[PDB]
C-alpha cells in the first residue's frame, strides 16, 4: 500500500538514482519537483518556546537548500552526514580547526593539491601544529610514521598533480590501529569512482567546485563524515568559522550533481583515448594515466577504482620547461590553458611554472583535465601543440 | 601562428565540443571561462553619435549573455540565426504573428503539442486566420491540403503525445514547390536527434524548457530561422511583443545545453529498455517508442532520427481508463507524475487528465518521459504500478 | 487572541507597511522570512484525482514566487488581481490580443511611450483594429472620438517624454458612461504618487522595469485588473502566450519593491531641485516639471498627485538639436547617457535623436530620470554639460 | 574635454553619489550600467609569461564581481581596501587568524556580538590566546587593562544586543600609543552613522548580512583595512583558509547598498519615534536607544554618531521574563519573531532564549531592529503585545 510520490520502503536506490533524486523530495508545500531557493537570512519563529520547532534559525548555522545538498552528498558517499562550505579549502581548514590542537601531530601526502600545503606550512603550523609530509604510496611510511600526538592522517587520491594513488582500505586500517584519523581527499576520483568511507575513511573532504559542479559555475566544499560525533564537531565549527556554503549555490550543485555519472564516464572514455594518443607521440616523455599499462600503481587502480579511471592526467613533455612552456603556449581550442579541474571544458596547466622535482612534478609536467568535447578535437589540439614543443 | 586561445583555421569543430563551446568564448575582459551573467536592464552609450557602438542599448531588444546562448543555439540547429524567448509558447505565438494575417491559412499537425492547438484556435483564429488540422503522417496529405491562402505549414516531430512523425524532408520539398513557409517544432527530438533545418525546413521552434535545459530549472524557447530575412522578422517582432529570454535563464541554458549529448544518449538508452519492458507486459496494451521494432512509422524514424530515438515514449494501460488512473496514482519514486518532460527526473503523465480519442489521446493513455536514473529501479516502479493497476 | 505571525484581524496595514509585507507571509514549511524563489518549471501532483490541488502545475501558467509578487502588486495598486510579465511591453500587449478584435477601435495617448505606439501601429493594425492617437489632456477629446466599435481608451500618466498628465478621474467617467474599457498606463508616476484603480480606471499597466525595480535590474511587467472577469481573461492568455515573469525576476522584484516609497522620495527630492536649477539657468529654453510653478497642468497634479511629483523631469536646451548633442556628449558622472528610467541611478537621454514636432518633443527636448545620487553632483553636472551647449 | 562616461577631474563626489556608483562604472565591454555577474570559477590565461594579465586565475583567490564590491566598501568605509568574505563571522575569525598568535593577549568588549564571544572562547583560546573580556564604555578601562602580550583590542559600537558604546577615537588613541591593533566592529552602527577608520582605527569588521544588505537576503562579511600591509595579510589568508565571498552575494549586496543612506534614515526614524513611545510606556521597564535623553551614553553618542542613531533598540517589561515572553509570543505582523537585524522587515529578538545578567542581558530583555514599515503599525504592534504582557 503505496502511492504516486514514495519510495517503495525497504528498497535502496541503485547508484545513478541517487545522483538524481538523493536527499531531495517535492517541496511538500507546492509540489515543486526542485526545492526553492532559499536566499533567505533568517527564519521565522512561532513562538518563543518553539524556537526550532520548523528546524532552522539562520542561514550561517544551516539552510534548507544548503540541508537537501548535504543529504544527497552524504548518501552518494556513503556517510553519516555531511557539511557544506564556500569552498574545498575551508572544507580542508575546517578538518584541520577541529580536529588539531597545539603539540599535535598531523601526516599529510607530500604531494598534495598545493593549497592544502600552504594552508598547512604558512598557516596552522604558527599554532605548534606539527605537519609532516611523507610518501602515502607505501602504507607502511604511515604506519611508522605516526606518533603518539598523531591525531590526523590526511590522504589524497588519486594525488594533485602526480595522481599517484594512496591505498585507502589498507591505510584506514593501521588509523584504526592507531585510533587516529583517517581523512580522505577524493576530489580527483569522485564518488563514482571511489568512496573512502566505503573502505574505512572516518572522513572524506571534496572541492565540489571540480567534478560536483563540473561545469566551472560554482565554488564549494564539503566534509562527509562517517559518525555523527565527527558531524556534529564539523558542524558546530562550521557555524562559528561562518564559512557555510550558500543556498544559491548549493541549488546550482543540487542540478549539476544529477549528471555526474555521465559526465564523469565521457571524461573518462576520452581521457583513456588521449593517454593512449600520448604514450605513443615522441615529443612525450612520460604518460601516466591510471587506464594505460604503463601506470606504475595499476593493481592498487584495479582494486580501488570503480567504473572508470577517471578524467585527469598527466604527461611530460622532451626537452623540459622551455619545451612544456611553448606548448602551453601553443595549445588551441577548446582546450582552456587555466588552473582548476574536472569541468566539461578541458582544462590543460604546467603545475610548476604556474625543489619540486622530488615530489614528481618535473621540469615539462603537465596536468590535464579532460572535459566532455568530441576527443578528436582535443587530441588534434595536443597534437599541434606538441608540434611546437 | 596559432596560439592559446585561437581554433585551429580551417577546421569545424565536432558536434559535442560544438555543444560544450558554441557561442563562447572567455570573457575578453577577465578571460572568465564562462559569460559573466548580464543582470542588468540597460547599456551606457559613449556618445549620440556612438550610439549602439558596442551593441547593446536595452535587454528588452537585445542582451549579451541571451545573444551568447542564440549563436549557441544557431550553431548546434544549423540556421542563420536564434532569438530566444521566455518560453516555448512565446516563441510559437510569435511565429503566428509575424507570418499570419487576417484571411490566411495555415496548416497545423492535428497532433500538435496541446498548448499550440490552442493558441491557434482560442486566440489567433480570431483575426480571421484559418488554421487546419490534418494528418501530417502522410506528407501527400499536407500537399493536398495546401489552398492558395497557405502561408505556413506547422509541423511537429516526434508529436506531443502520440509521437507521430512527420517526414520533414518531404514536406519541406512540398513546401519549397509551393513557395509556402515550413516550421518545425522539433522540441522532443532534440538537434542531436532531428535538425529540421538540415531538412529543408525555414523556420524551427523549440521549447528549451524540455531538453536544451533537462533539470526542471527554466521555462525558455527559441526561434532558429534559415535565412536573414526571416531573423530579422523575429528579432524585430519579439522586441515589440517584450517577450524575450532573460540573462539568467540563458545563463542557465547554456550551461545545460553542454551536456545535452550525454544526457540524451542516457535517456534514449533507458528509454529503449522500458519500451521493450512495456511491450513484453501483459497488463500494457500498446507501447509507442520510435525505437521498437513494432513502431508504425518506423521506416521514417529510420530515416530520419541521427543517434537515438528519444526519451519519450507513451503507452496504454488494459482495463480503460480506471485501470489507468489506478496505475498513474500507484507510480512510485523515483518517477514523478506532473506535467512537463525532458529532464533528468523521469516523468508519468496523464494527458487527458493534465474528441482526444480521434488522433490517438485513448482512455488508458499515458505520456511518459524517460530520465537518467538507474533503469532498473524506473521499471521496478512502473511493475509495481502496472501490477496494482 | 491572536499572536506571532498573524496580522491583527479587521486592521489594514498602511502605505508603506504594504510596500515592505504586502502579498508575503515567511514560509509556512520553514518560516523563511523571504518567499523561496520556485526556480522550478513543474509541480508534482498527488493522484490524478487531486490535480491543482496545492495550486500549481507548471511555471507558464503560475509559479508560487510570481503570485507572491502579484498579490503585492495587487495591494500596492489597488487591484482585484495582478498578472506579471517578463517586460511591461509584455503586459501591453497582453492587454492589446485579450481585449481587441478585427474592426474594434482604440483611442491611445498621442505622446505614449514610443514602443507602445510602435507596436500599435507596425503589428495590430494588420488584424484591421483602429488606433487612433488624441491629445488626452481634455478629456472632452476623449468622450468625442469614442465610437461605437471603441473598446479600449489607453492613458498614460504622466506621458513619456513630455509629462502630459490626463485626467484619470474624468477620462475613467467618460468611459464609464461608453461602457468602454480604460486602461492607464501609470509606470512614470508609481502606486506612490497615483493609483489609477482610486481614480476608476479598469486596468493599469505597469513597466516594473522603471520604478518597481529602480536598480537597472531586471526587466518585468504587470497588468492590474479591478475585477475578477478581467483578471481571468489576463491570465488566461497570459498563459497561451508564453509571457510570464520569471521566479528570479519576481524575487528581484519582491526585494525592490519594498523601498519604492524611500526611493522615490528622495529621487522627487533631488528632481525638484534639479528642476529649479533649471529653471533658472539661461541655455535653458524651458523645464517642465509638474513641482514648478511653470507646469502647464499645475491644477491637475495637485489634484492627482500623492505626496511627491515624481523623479521624472524634461527641458529643451536653447540652440535647437546641435545643442542638445554636444550637451549629451559631455554630461559627466554621476548621469548616465543610455535609455529607461526610474533607477537609483540618473539616467538623462535625448528622445528624438536617439514631424516629432507636434507630439511636443521639440529639437533640444531632454528626457531626464533622476535618482538617488547626492542632488549637488547631479546638478554641478547638468552645469558643466550645458557650459557646451 | 571632459566628456559623458567621465567624472569631473579634482571633484570628490558627494557621500550618497558614492553609494550609488562607487567602485562600479559601466561594463568597459558593453556599457552595461550595472557590472554583470561573474558566476565563474576559472580565468584563462593568454600565455605562461602572461599570466594573471587580465588580473584574475580563481575565484576562491578574486573574483571581479566580488572585486567591485570590495572598492565601493573601501571607499564608503574610508579605508585603504577591503575583503568580502562568506559572512560577517568569517570576516571576524579570519582577523583573529591572521593576527594573533600562540602567547597572545586580547582584549574585547564584553558585550561582543555572542558568536565573536564563542569563537574566542571555545575555538581560538585553544591555541593558547588568552582573550580578555572588559567593559569597553570608559577608554581607561582598556588603557589599563592592556598587558605586554596585548595585540589586538577588538571593540564594537553599538555593542550586540545592548547597544553600549566605545569611543572608538579615544580606544583608537591608546592603541596608537602602545602600539596595538585596534579592530571595531561597527555593524550596527554603519558606516553613514559612524566610520572607525576615521576615528583612528586599524581594521573594521562588517556583517553585511545585515545593513549593507538590509534585506534579510545574503550573508556576507567585509574587512576593511586601513594599510596595505593589514589588506595585504588580510586577502592572503582569505584565499588560504577559503572563505570568500561568492559573485552572487557581491551582486546583490551591490545593489542593496545603494540604498542604505535611506534605509538608515528611515529605519533611525522610526526607531527614535518608537523608543519615545516605549519610553512613555506603563508597561515598559527601561528603553536603551542612542537617541533618547535619557540613553547612559548619550554624550558620546552625540559626538560619535553622524545623522541618525540606527535602527537598533533593546527594552525590558516590567514583570520579569514571563513577561517578556508573553509578549514576544503575542508581537503582531508586521513584526517578525527571529534572530538577526537590519532590516527592511522590523525585527523582534529574545537574545536569551535565541551568567547574561553581569553585562546586561536581563531577564524580560528585548532586542529589537527597526525596519521601514510605517512607523504607526509597528507601534499599534507592540502596543497591542504590551497591553497582553
Ligand atoms: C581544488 C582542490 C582543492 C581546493 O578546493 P577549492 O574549491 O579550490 O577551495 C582541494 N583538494 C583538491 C584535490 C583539489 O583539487
Ligand atoms: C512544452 C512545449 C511547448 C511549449 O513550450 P513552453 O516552454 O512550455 O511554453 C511547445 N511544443 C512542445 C512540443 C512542447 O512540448
Ligand atoms: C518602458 C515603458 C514601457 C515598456 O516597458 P518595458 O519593461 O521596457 O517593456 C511601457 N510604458 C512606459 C511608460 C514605459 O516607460
Ligand atoms: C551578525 C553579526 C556578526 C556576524 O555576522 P554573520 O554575518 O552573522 O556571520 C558579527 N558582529 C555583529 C555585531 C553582528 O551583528
Ligand atoms: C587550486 C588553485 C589555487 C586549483 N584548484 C588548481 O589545482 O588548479
Ligand atoms: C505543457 C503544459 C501546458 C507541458 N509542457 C506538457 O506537455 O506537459
Ligand atoms: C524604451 C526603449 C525601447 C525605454 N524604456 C525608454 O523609454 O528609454
Ligand atoms: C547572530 C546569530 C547567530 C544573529 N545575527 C543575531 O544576533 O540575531
Amino acid at each position: 500500500g503505496v502511492k504516486a510520490g514514495d519510495w517503495l520502503p525497504g528498497f535502496t536506490p541503485r547508484e545513478e538514482t541517487v545522483y538524481v533524486h538523493g536527499g531531495v523530495e517535492p517541496d511538500p508545500l507546492t509540489g515543486a519537483i526542485l526545492p526553492p531557493i532559499y536566499q533567505n537570512t533568517t527564519f521565522v519563529q512561532e513562538s518563543v518556546e518553539n524556537y526550532l520547532s520548523k528546524g532552522f534559525s539562520y542561514s550561517r548555522t544551516s539552510n534548507p537548500t544548503v540541508l537537501s545538498l548535504e543529504k544527497k552528498i552524504a548518501e552518494i558517499e556513503g556517510g553519516f552526514g555531511a557539511c557544506c562550505f564556500a569552498t574545498g579549502m575551508a572544507a580542508t581548514v575546517t578538518i584541520f580547526s577541529a580536529f588539531l590542537a597545539p603539540g599535535d601531530h598531523c601526516l599529510v601526502t607530500n604531494c598534495s593539491y598545493g593549497g592544502t600545503n600552504r594552508c598547512a606550512r604558512l598557516h596552522f603550523s604558527k599554532y605548534n601544529i606539527d605537519f609532516e609530509f611523507i610518501d602515502f604510496r607505501d602504507p607502511t611510511n604511515v604506519e611508522k610514521a605516526i606518533r603518539p600526538q598523531t591525531k590526523v592522517v590526511f590522504s589524497e587520491s588519486p594525488c594533485n598533480p602526480t595522481l599517484y594513488l594512496a591505498d585507502i582500505e589498507a591505510i584506514s586500517q593501521i588509523c584504526k590501529e592507531k585510533k587516529v584519523l583517517h581523512v580522505c581527499d577524493s576530489t580527483f576520483a569522485t564518488p563514482y569512482m571511489m568512496r573512502p568511507l566505503d573502505l574505512g575513511a572516518d572522513i572524506v573532504v571534496q572541492s565540489t567546485t571540480k567534478y560536483y559542479d563540473g561545469h566551472n559555475c560554482t565554488l564549494g566544499g564539503a566534509v562527509i563524515s562517517s559518525t555523527k560525533e565527527i558531524h556534529d564537531k564539523v558542524f558546530f565549527l562550521r557555524n562559528v568559522m561562518g564559512n557555510i556554503m550558500s543556498a544559491q549555490t548549493a541549488f546550482y550543485t543540487l542540478l549539476t550533481l544529477k549528471t555526474l555519472p555521465i559526465r564523469v564516464e565521457k571524461q573518462s572514455a576520452n581521457a583513456q583515448k588521449i593517454a593512449e594518443f600520448l604514450s605513443k607521440h615522441h615529443k612525450v616523455e612520460h604518460v601516466i594515466y591510471p587506464g594505460i599499462p604503463s601506470f606504475p600503481q595499476k593493481e592498487l587502480a584495479l582494486k580501488q577504482h570503480k567504473n572508470v579511471h577517471g578524467g585527469m592526467l598527466a604527461f611530460e613533455v622532451k626537452g623540459g620547461t622551455e619545451a612544456g612552456i611553448r606548448m602551453m603556449n601553443h595549445v588551441p581550442r577548446p582546450w582552456s590553458l587555466c588552473e582548476s579541474l574536472g569541468a566539461c571544458e578541458s582544462i590543460i596547466t604546467c603545475p610548476a611554472v604556474f625543489d619540486r622535482l622530488k615530489v614528481g612534478i618535473t621540469d615539462g609536467f603537465i596536468r590535464v583535465s579532460v572535459g566532455i568535447e568530441d576527443v578528436n578535437d582535443l587530441i588534434d589540439g595536443l597534437d599541434y601543440a606538441l608540434s611546437k614543443a
